């Protein structure tokens, strides 16, 4: 479609367009998680299937994954997408939400996980944390390069507005390198080293996207967080996946 930005040299495989009143996430492109609080992280909010104690809906053509208070519970969602993929350009158009103790997060994991964590490796596209708000991330994680060891590979920027406003987040995924931009200007770089060794390029097969808010955690509540803020809510206008031609 002459209507998507597409990268040079790339086509589109795969569209997530979240297609005014709101409707349920197309359940044949994301399964959700049913989790606890302090499922991982040592996460506050509690990951449900959705009263209006709804978390995850579409309304005016984007996702909308909202932190909200009931009862004594924060409510959140996450979400997996059901295709992975080897390689691509991977975008998505986020509105991040606003508070202290947020953690809005556009990611991927690999299907095969057998590995374990963080050898099986992660690419974190879009990471943010109200507690330093409009501060954007990406990251790269692996047996070589992880937090454990101090070693992870990060980098971080200043974007005006993003708490509030749509920006395109994206992922250029090569056999040679990850890399990744905000507003198409580039911020990550991590190279393939060519030493054909998991420990520093895990990268080599099939991941898929994960979209999720968090609230509290070992980043986002590493400074507290602020139960005034609720609701707030992250929007994604779309999750698109090219490859090349
Ligand atoms: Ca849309």
């Amino acid at each position: 479609d002459p209507n998507i930005p597409t990268p040079e040299g790339y086509a589109l495989v795969w569209q997530e367009e979240f297609d005014g009143r709101p409707a349920l996430v197309n359940a044949s492109n994301w399964r959700f998680e049913n989790w606890a609080p302090g499922t991982v992280n040592n996460e506050l909010q509690r990951y449900v299937a959705g009263g209006n104690d709804t978390t995850a809906m579409v309304k005016d053509g984007a996702l909308h994954i909202t932190l909200k208070k009931r009862g004594n519970e924060v409510l959140s969602a996450r979400m997996n997408s059901r295709e992975s993929w080897q390689y691509g350009y991977v975008e998505a158009r986020i509105r991040l939400p606003k508070g202290k103790g947020t953690w809005p997060a556009f990611w991927m994991m690999p299907v095969d996980q057998r590995e374990g964590w963080p050898a099986c490796g992660e690419i974190d596209i879009m990471e943010e944390v109200g507690t330093n708000p409009n501060y954007t991330s990406s990251s790269i994680h692996c047996t070589a390069y992880n937090h454990v060891k101090g070693t992870q590979k990060t980098a971080e920027r200043f974007t005006a507005g993003a708490e509030g406003e749509y920006h395109v987040y994206a992922l250029e995924w090569t056999a040679d390198y990850i890399r990744t931009f905000v507003d198409g200007q580039p911020l990550f770089y991590f190279a393939n080293d060519g030493q054909r060794k998991a420990a520093t390029w895990p990268f080599d097969k099939p991941f898929f996207v994960i979209l999720n808010l968090a609230w509290g955690g070992m980043w986002g509540g590493m400074n507290g967080v602020d139960e005034s803020a609720l609701p707030t809510t992250m929007s994604v206008d779309y999750v698109r996946v090219f490859q090349r031609r």
